[PDB]
């Protein structure tokens, strides 16, 4: 089955700049991120289908997840990836799909939408921790790039 979250979320960075540093996330997230240690290109030239081997700490213990370019579409400012192997993937999952879509605010800033999709094989039910973790790391990702967007007003 497939489980989904639907999130609105707002920032005071408007949409073009979010997606613009969405597009760097692999080179910002070890920066900010703590437990992200490194982002490797596997496969690809970093557009829909290329395959990223992320080195992670979780609890001292080094950790690799692998995240598939799912789309980038400057038209609805959206970046989407799948979580598709490695140990991040739960037992219970068969993909974890990360996607974010921004539209302009009434101020400026950016109104988005934030969703996690959780594939399962067949009746198999998520681990519900798994979707407090999923919903927390989108949001985590996004506010990276929000707050070095706006500690690097220069940038983009």
């Amino acid at each position: 089955g497939v489980f989904t979250f639907e999130d609105e979320i707002t920032s005071t960075v408007p949409p073009a700049k979010l997606y613009n540093a969405m597009k760097d996330a692999d080179s910002i997230t070890p920066k900010i991120i703590d437990d992200v240690k490194s982002v490797e290109i596997v496969e690809g030239n970093g557009g829909p289908g290329t395959i990223k081997k992320l080195t992670i700490v979780e609890d001292g213990e080094t950790k690799f997840i692998l995240h598939k370019v799912e789309s980038i579409d400057e038209a609805n400012y959206a970046y989407n990836y799948s979580v598709v192997g490695g140990v991040a993937l739960p037992p219970t999952a068969e993909k974890i799909t990360f996607e974010t879509k921004l539209v302009e605010g009434p101020n400026g800033g950016s109104i988005g939408k934030l969703t996690l999709k959780y594939h399962t094989k067949g009746d198999a039910k998520p681990d519900e921790e798994e979707l407090k973790k999923g919903k927390a790391k989108g949001e985590g990702l996004f506010r990276a790039i929000e707050g070095y967007v706006l500690a690097n007003p220069t940038q983009y």
